[PDB]
């Protein structure tokens, strides 16, 4: 069996995106944040502290007649911008895009900080890294993906984000009007959870192409790029007037500047950034200085192919026993 779901991005810079998942019978639609970061499917609900939804659609477990309580089972997590939830974990069956899985586990939040909150648009995260990494106490819960991999035609997933409009998640085949030229595949380490990978070098804008390894992570849930710090001083030092602000947080730039390209490395194949991918925009209302979409990993510990990089390619999330990543321009 095959499923395919649109993705839209929550607002006009691409912040995040949101997909509709069906949970439940009969279906309650949530509006989720596929994350291949993460690896607990979680969602705001009726046990949520009242005070701490605004505006988001919860799901309601007593309504469906197939969802049941996992004696138990608690679930917490702590992302790494220092968002954080917790709470019960129930099992429903979970539709994407007209794929079903039945007996999924559906992490029923309690309590959730501040940043999910405040973003009214996001009714919770769907993970998509190993389950290894799920949250699950004491019996650790395997993800959509893991669950759907059996009756999948192919053991794949595609991401296909687009630049300030809709894209596409197709699981179980791989789209072949979708991209441009071949698809050239990598691979993967699953030694920490995660989707990682290493790019075998970058250019910024029509410079020389640099070889140099860079180990980093696959990662839909987290919106910019964050590279070593000697990447990323390279490249904006071709941005006149862009400095790094402690104020702010990282590199910002006259909102009134060009930005350079930025090409990534996927073995022999290269994968190219449109400038314009890179601006974020005024730093706040009526501000000149604008936040860059490219940004140190220095204070993160880990290099992260977020959703900057990701939207520029037709990414392929090979997820056979010995799984890879391929990548395509489009
Ligand atoms: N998108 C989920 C996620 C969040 C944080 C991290 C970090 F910061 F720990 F690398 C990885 C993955
Ligand atoms: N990387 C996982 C993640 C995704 C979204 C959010 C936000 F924006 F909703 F707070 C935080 C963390």
């Amino acid at each position: 069996s095959t499923g395919s779901a649109t993705t839209t991005p929550i607002d006009s810079l691409d912040d995040a995106y949101i997909t509709p998942v069906q949970i439940g019978t009969p279906a309650q639609t949530l509006n989720l944040d596929f994350d291949t970061g993460s690896s607990d499917l979680w969602v705001f609900s009726s046990e949520t502290t009242a005070s701490e939804v605004d505006g988001q659609t919860i799901y309601t477990p007593s309504k469906s007649t197939t969802a049941k309580l996992l004696s138990g089972a608690t679930w917490s997590i702590s992302y790494g911008d220092g968002s954080s939830s917790s709470g019960d974990v129930y099992t429903d069956t979970v539709s994407v895009g007209g794929l079903t899985v039945t007996g999924q586990a559906v992490e029923s939040a309690k309590k959730v900080s501040s940043s999910f909150t405040e973003d009214s648009t996001i009714d919770g995260l769907l993970g998509l890294a190993f389950s290894t990494l799920n949250t699950v106490s004491p019996t650790q819960q395997k993800t959509f993906f893991d669950n759907a991999k059996a009756s999948l035609d192919s053991p794949v997933f595609t991401a296909d984000l687009g630049y300030h409009a809709p894209g596409t998640y197709n699981f179980g085949f791989i789209d072949t009007t979708a991209y441009t030229g071949s698809i050239t595949y990598t691979a993967v380490s699953t030694k920490q959870g995660f989707w990682e990978w290493t790019s075998t070098g970058y250019a910024v804008g029509s410079g020389t192409f640099k070889s140099t390894s860079i180990d980093g992570i696959a990662d839909t849930g987290t919106t910019l790029l964050y590279l070593p710090a000697t990447v990323v001083s390279a490249y904006w030092a071709q941005v006149s007037g862009a400095k790094s602000s402690s104020s702010v947080g990282g590199y910002v730039f006259p909102c009134s500047a060009t930005l350079p390209s930025f090409t990534f490395g996927v073995g022999s194949a290269r994968i190219v950034i449109p400038g314009d991918y890179i601006d974020f925009g005024p730093i706040s209302t009526g501000s000149s200085s604008c936040f860059g979409g490219i940004q140190s990993s220095a204070g993160i510990g880990i290099n992260i192919f977020g959703d900057v990089a990701l939207k520029a390619a037709f990414v392929v999330f090979n997820g056979a026993t010995t799984p890879t990543l391929g990548f395509a321009s489009k």
